[PDB]
């Protein structure tokens, strides 16, 4: 161990940079992010695929599968001219004999980046503090930095207006999952009007709220509160996540219905409630009935599918983002890359066996 | 909707077969020479097996690759198909086009019909609609001596698989002359001679016997798959034996009894022994390994096709392209963090 | 004989392992610096693993993609090798779907079954036998760490520990290039005389060495001290502190060991590693430690070991420029003017 402290980030390195938490980024930073991750969008949207990953190799680390983030990956990094490498949960070991020290350290030597969906948060700080190499989280069960920054892109496509943001309302709906959590983080970020709505028993805690006070103190922002058919109202952003519990203490069936089924769940009434033009959001996969009414999820107002896509439209582009500041910070010797070329070709011109 | 998919060849007329295996074959040769035609750069295909295909799966991941682009590989368990709806729909976010081997036929074509990009049927319960093809150029490439394809005779034997009725669905197609024997129990049933017969309405083909010995004379393609069930009533070891080991088994006597120079094939895998003997299928007139790299000769056309066809129907604004690429240059140029 | 197989050392000579050595290093200086040599364009790798071998794949994955290639992972289950469908069904086919072969075999014979049935190169990503994939790589690493007017030639390589093969295949290599090999480690867990005998033939034609049981000695004036970790061959998988009973007496790599063999004897391992095993933290994370650079070269080989079959392949096996113009022109006619 650093014999330190280290709970939640991981140390900065003084070359390379993470991505493990928007807690590390700034407000104009993240605009930096969504600016770039949209511009590519653009061009990519009309046929020009943008080759800035050209020969990159990206490993990606999943100890619990998830196809929309793997093809997620896998994709971003052919359209920019690299390759998504697929470590199956069972494939890696990340700390199953071998220390996080020793497959950081060997996992720098072969892959360009690295993105991983780990279990405990834990330890996907342990390794983006032990690699040389920027380190993407895929989601822990602290949070979904990868989907902060999907959604910010999503609405800001979708102010409709003179709303510019800052000012927009966005409620989530249900239990205070990571995707929940990260929502709030990354509002506040953004100096907007953050809420949390749900039941006694599962709202975002203090230690929680203290962090996203924090950003409030910085951003002009806001949160939360527990009766529902109320903080609904004026809100331009509608978003619930799923009702199981924590991937281990999960599905009881009905047990979930008898907490949430009362209010929670989003119907056409609840849409109403909120606005004439909320539109509604879900990060998926989405149980329908549960959470969400068909009309709502299939309706009019629902970008929950765009949003979906830009999952995508924002992994592209972080991932340009880390690389590009990789290469600031160890930039190639064009010189010595002359040679190292020419050495090569005339070995290859030359020589045989 | 402006898009095509690629769920079963009985959407498709035989000329457009025809441009098929002409598309197929013309990038065969290119490559088979070393150009490698870049015709999907970029492009992202996903596969969905719902059962592990390996022949299928690197075809798929390979042909991609020669093109330009990639294949994803979602396992067996790594997808779902969360209504159909919602994963179809999603799905055409994040990829250019999509294969499925699904277990039931229906799901595939659910896909087909509720994705906005080309949904390609990697083989159902139904049909194997991509071997269909891949055969198809073997055959053509197989003709020997001013037989013309439309007068050759197709014949398979054993089991009513889904190879074996796809078989006999695209050499019908294309105005050939179909049998499948077999064992009184396991014929294609009434059902299925219904499209074959509708088929050759049109093409001018035929079908279908009960007695062996006999049907495969004058064959110039005698065709084979295993005896197993429905990998679900995979039947039986020696039950299969039971009913297909009198005749059923494709050994020399079998092959000389259909022709000098009939030339073998078999979709493969092969168990040796069973319905085919070894001296058979390590022939000189086996073309079951060609045939099987037809699988990718085809595949990769196929790709290339609903690609080309979706970009039609589909095409990009060079104005807001050449634009989008400016702003992009710019911003990466000026702009940092 | 119109293609060339990597299934082990003992068909390369000295001279062709040092090519193979240089046009890695070349390679990984060109990458090193910016430049990815696109050897492989379009080029499909098939990797078929019995094992799962993360280390092993995303090397090879991460070769095809620097150099223009792909790499296509047959999981363990994926492939069948022998399953039902025999080798020489499976070698036949799988050679019209791509254009080289690697497989993490489980039995030995099966992975030369392969390379003798294929018609495409086959590459040995390990077996129960040897590790050749290893041997290249950690010769690469060797050459870059020389210290001082020691010209390799003249070097002594050290391996403590259980006879695996990562063991047999580190003295088949060593041995292949004149150098000083031994293997110090338990009577009972010694390189069998069948495998000393394949070392000696390669002595006799190099100027080498090997071998010895008693340690503490045997360490002395080591240019490289080697090992890998105590467990069985995963089937007789050991015994939890069977293993400590029999090597945790000497055969754990600490730094007395380190200093009893040389100042600035450098230390290496395959990994993974048991850390307060077969090596002591202080060891593995000192100064002295290149066990992660030779963990790189696992990659700087196979970049250039993939390079070489292709290569080799081509010439043999090389395109009608003619034909291939043709057609080109052929396929774009065809693309210009037909249509459904």
């Amino acid at each position: 161990h650093h014999h330190h402290s280290s709970g939640l980030v991981p140390r900065g390195s003084h070359m390379k940079r993470d991505y493990v938490t928007t807690e590390t980024y700034t407000k104009e930073e993240m605009h930096y992010l969504v600016d770039l991750s949209l511009k590519i969008k653009e061009a990519i949207k009309n046929g020009y695929y943008p080759q800035l990953l050209k020969n990159k190799s990206l490993g990606m680390i999943f100890q619990q599968s998830s196809t929309r983030t793997r093809v997620s990956f896998e994709t971003a990094m052919e359209q920019l001219g690299g390759h998504g490498e697929y470590l199956a949960p069972g494939q890696i070991q990340l700390g199953g004999h071998e220390t996080i020290e020793d497959t950081s350290r060997v996992l720098s030597r072969l892959v360009d980046i690295l993105m991983a969906r780990v279990e405990r948060h834990h330890s996907i700080v342990d390794l983006a503090n032990c690699a040389t190499i920027p380190v993407i989280n895929g989601m822990s069960d602290y949070n979904h930095p990868t989907q902060e920054l999907g959604d910010l892109c999503t609405m800001v496509e979708h102010l409709p207006e003179g709303k510019k943001l800052e000012d927009c309302k966005v409620v989530f709906v249900g239990d205070a999952t990571q995707v929940c959590f990260s929502l709030g983080l990354i509002t506040t970020k953004m100096g907007m009007n953050f809420v949390h709505f749900g039941p006694e028993g599962f709202q975002l805690n203090e230690e929680h709220q203290a962090k996203l006070a924090k950003n409030c103190e910085v951003s002009g922002g806001s949160f939360l509160v527990t009766d529902d058919a109320s903080s609904v109202e004026g809100a331009d952003f509608l978003y619930t996540d799923v009702w199981y519990g924590l991937y281990e203490a999960e599905l009881s069936e009905e047990e979930r219905m008898k907490v949430f089924y009362p209010k929670y769940q989003v119907n056409q009434e609840m849409m109403d409630r909120a606005g004439a033009n909320c539109k509604f959001m879900h990060c998926l996969p989405a149980t329908r009935g549960e959470e969400v009414t068909d009309e709502v999820i299939d309706g009019k107002n629902s970008i929950c599918f765009d949003e979906a896509e830009n999952r995508l439209t924002s992994i592209r582009g972080l991932l340009v983002y880390l690389m590009n500041d990789y290469e600031a910070k160890n930039p190639y010797d064009l010189i010595k890359q002359a040679e190292a070329k020419k050495e090569l070709e005339v070995f290859l011109d030359t020589q045989s066996i």
